[PDB]
């Protein structure tokens, strides 16, 4: 029953999902100026090369990209992390206007999307696990700004007629995430949470420092999605991101001078 809007929207969420006032929650802002570089970070590898993707998904907050996990083909690992973590789904956090839409914020700055690569920890075995773990989780986190189009995006943008309502799913097959990557790997690192219920405290973040460029008509097919169901009243899926929560006692780490 959780939302977007006045009545379900991120402020009420502490009323079901009580960590949503816990001590790592995310997104965050990234104050750019306190973010230290971190000579400890190992180099990061993004290996996506056969990645298998299956399937896309309505599933009433946004659309959901869906990979084959049973087998290390499509792994993060590098940078913060310690072990394998494999590639499940991804999504975007988008808003109405082009001036919102991102979870993360730089210096208070708001993109007008942020992609979310979901990957969990192998040592843990599946998903429903790794989500009871500390570490259990990677999220790669991709800004997106209003200006050329992204080539890579386009496959997305225009399977999303077929999939406008909750429940709506269609074949991706074929699909190469690594289009969606911006040219540089440079990021910021720190502790967090999901963003949506159950908020689970399980996430290492990896948010990259160069946003990836899509053009306005591609941003505009994402808000013509709607958070409803097939024959009910049509709501746009737009603003689905949930502003930063407080840093409490957290240090946001960068991988580059
Ligand atoms: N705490 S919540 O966001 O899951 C939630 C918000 C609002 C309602 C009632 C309105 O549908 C139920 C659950
Ligand atoms: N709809 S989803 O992206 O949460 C999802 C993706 C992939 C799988 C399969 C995991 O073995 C399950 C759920
Ligand atoms: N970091 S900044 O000063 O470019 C900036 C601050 C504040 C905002 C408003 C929200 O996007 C945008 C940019
Ligand atoms: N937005 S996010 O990437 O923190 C996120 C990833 C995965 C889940 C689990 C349900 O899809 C919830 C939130
Ligand atoms: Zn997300």
């Amino acid at each position: 029953h959780w939302g977007y809007g006045k009545h379900n929207g991120p402020e009420h969420w502490h009323k079901d999902f009580p960590i949503a006032k816990g001590e790592r929650q995310s997104p965050v802002d990234i104050d750019t100026h306190t973010a230290k570089y971190d000579p400890s970070l190992k180099p990061l590898s993004v290996s996506y090369d056969q990645a298998t993707s299956l399937r896309i998904l309505n599933n009433g907050h946004a659309f959901n990209v869906e990979f084959d996990d049973s087998q290390d083909k499509a792994v993060l690992k590098g940078g913060p992390l310690d072990g394998t973590y494999r590639l499940i789904q991804f999504h975007f956090h988008w808003g109405s206007l082009d001036g919102q839409g991102s979870e993360h914020t730089v210096d208070k700055k708001k993109y007008a999307a942020e992609l979310h690569l979901v990957h969990w920890n192998t040592k843990y075995g599946d998903f429903g696990k790794a989500v009871q773990q500390p570490d259990g989780l990677a999220v790669l986190g991709i800004f997106l700004k209003v200006g050329s189009a992204k080539p890579g995006l386009q496959k997305v943008v225009d399977v999303l007629d077929s999939i406008k309502t909750k429940g709506k799913s269609a074949d991706f097959t074929n699909f190469d995430p690594r289009g969606l990557l911006p040219e540089s790997l440079d990021y910021w690192t720190y502790p967090g949470s999901l963003t949506t219920p159950p908020l689970l405290e399980c996430v290492t973040w990896i948010v990259l420092k160069e946003p990836i460029s899509v053009s306005s008509e591609q941003v505009l097919k994402f808000r013509k999605l709607n958070f409803n169901g097939e024959g009910e009243p049509e709501e746009l899926m737009v603003d689905n991101w949930r502003p930063a929560q407080p840093l409490k006692n957290r240090q946001i780490k960068a991988s580059f001078k």
